[PDB]
């Protein structure tokens, strides 16, 4: 996240971190047993972390749970981005609580222009590279289609939406993706692609996740 802030522990308790050895990608948690994040955070052996503030601490509420099963969008076209979203169920529930808790799914798809909070453990950095340990925030709006469209031309189809601020200075990046981007209390994105981060004319491009609904339900009803 560049242009954010420090979340602050434990206030974004849906947001979980992908770890193969060492943190790759965000994800949030649906319910005790499922996680949404991005098709091209897929890695084998990954292990779920929930429940975190500084991924390079144990601080006392994590919960570390291996996943059993990861299901890729059976449309994701990893070239294009197009239905970039993937599930991933745990070996064993999570114990929900006050520092863990999972994000609603959304009936509607939001509405351009409406504030959504992005979080992750990603660059921090336009120019060059630094990570943090502890969560980042950032507030940005969904941004309408045609802006959308305009700043990536013949890139942008129905399955995404840009959100942000086009004169630069506060975007995703990587290592954020697959993470929430949350508006009204509802899971409505996922950190997916930009050009670059936080650049002028370049904002970030999310996973539309409300067109998503019906093959998260049907598949978590039958895996
Ligand atoms: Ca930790």
């Amino acid at each position: 996240i560049v242009g954010g802030y420090t979340c602050g522990a434990n206030t974004v308790p849906y947001q979980v971190s992908l770890n193969s050895g060492y943190h790759f990608c965000g994800g949030s948690l649906i319910n005790s047993q499922w996680v949404v994040s991005a098709a091209h955070c897929y890695k084998s052996g990954i292990q779920v972390r929930l429940g975190e503030d500084n991924i390079n601490v144990v601080e006392g509420n994590e919960q570390f749970i291996s996943a059993s099963k990861s299901i890729v969008h059976p449309s994701y076209n990893s070239n294009t981005l197009n239905n970039d979203i993937m599930l991933i169920k745990l070996k064993s529930a999570a114990s929900l609580n006050s520092r863990v808790a999972s994000i609603s799914l959304p009936t509607s798809c939001a509405s351009a222009g409406t504030q959504c909070l992005i979080s992750g453990w990603g660059n921090t950095k336009s120019s060059g590279t630094s990570y943090p340990d502890v969560l980042k925030c950032l507030k940005a709006p969904i941004l309408s289609d045609s802006s959308c469209k305009s700043a990536y031309p013949g890139q942008i189809t129905s399955n995404m939406f840009c959100a942000g601020y086009l004169e630069g200075g506060k975007d995703s990046c990587q290592g954020d993706s697959g993470g929430p981007v949350v508006c009204s209390g509802k899971l409505q994105g996922i950190v997916s692609w930009g050009s670059g981060c936080a650049q002028k004319n370049k904002p970030g491009v999310y996973t539309k996740v409300c067109n998503y609904v019906s093959w998260i339900k049907q598949t978590i009803a039958s895996n």
